[PDB]
């Protein structure tokens, strides 16, 4: 059958992210609105630095600022965990190793509020260098394609994940981000542990020519593999 969280991503879905930022006391806020399409692992987002000026590149923020949008393909609707704690949510929690640099802390709730899925996220920033690329703007807007290898942790029923982001430098080079990450169902109810698998992602950066505010444009698509 189709299962009770797996409904509710059927069509097109509004999707609604805040998050509230803090890097080495630099604050900031960020607004984005989109759609989520799981049939197709679609996202388009758009996001908004409310604060300002972005202390720190769009890049850097972009796994912080929805893998319940992924596309599972039917041989493995079993090993979707993200849906299946719709639409009471989860609990999403990383660190963000930044190579010779900081590190991001984050945690986020990921939940249906009506119709929307909403992403709110708290980030906290420490030990950046001001000359190194991420205080000092080197990052190119640029992303690149990855696999997020996913696996079960039974012990917190819910999933953990470590890999690694490559933000192209301006100069040359590439600066490394190192993840772990932690989801925990927010709800009571049943979810779906799944085996060993990844998602496949693919994220294209871009800017509304009319916009003036500091800003993001974001389209993904994200499919899982690896069984």
């Amino acid at each position: 059958m189709v299962s009770k969280g797996e409904e509710l991503f059927t069509g097109v879905v509004p999707i609604l992210v805040e998050l509230d930022g803090d890097v080495n006391g630099h604050k900031f806020s960020v607004s984005g609105e989109g759609e989520g399409d799981a049939t197709y692992g679609k996202l388009t987002l758009k996001f908004i630095c409310t604060t300002g000026k972005l202390p720190v590149p769009w890049p850097t923020l972009v796994t912080t600022l929805v893998q319940c949008f992924a596309r599972y393909p039917d041989h493995m609707k079993q090993h979707d965990f993200f849906k299946s704690a719709m639409p009471e949510g989860y609990v999403q929690e990383r660190t963000i190793f930044f190579k010779d640099d900081g590190n991001y802390k984050t945690r986020a709730e990921v939940k249906f509020e009506g119709d929307t899925l909403v992403n709110r996220i708290e980030l906290k920033g420490i030990d950046f260098k001001e000359d190194g690329n991420i205080l000092g703007h080197k990052l190119e807007y640029n992303y690149f394609s990855d696999n997020v290898y996913i696996t079960a942790d039974k012990q917190k029923n819910g999933i953990k994940a470590n890999f690694k982001i490559r933000h192209n430098i301006e100069d040359g080079g590439v600066q490394l981000a190192d993840h772990y990450q932690q989801n925990t169902p927010i709800g009571d109810g049943p979810v779906l542990l799944p085996d060993n698998h990844y998602l496949s992602t693919q994220s294209k950066l871009s800017k509304d020519p009319n916009e003036k505010r500091d800003h993001m444009v974001l389209l993904e698509f994200v499919t899982a593999a690896g069984i």
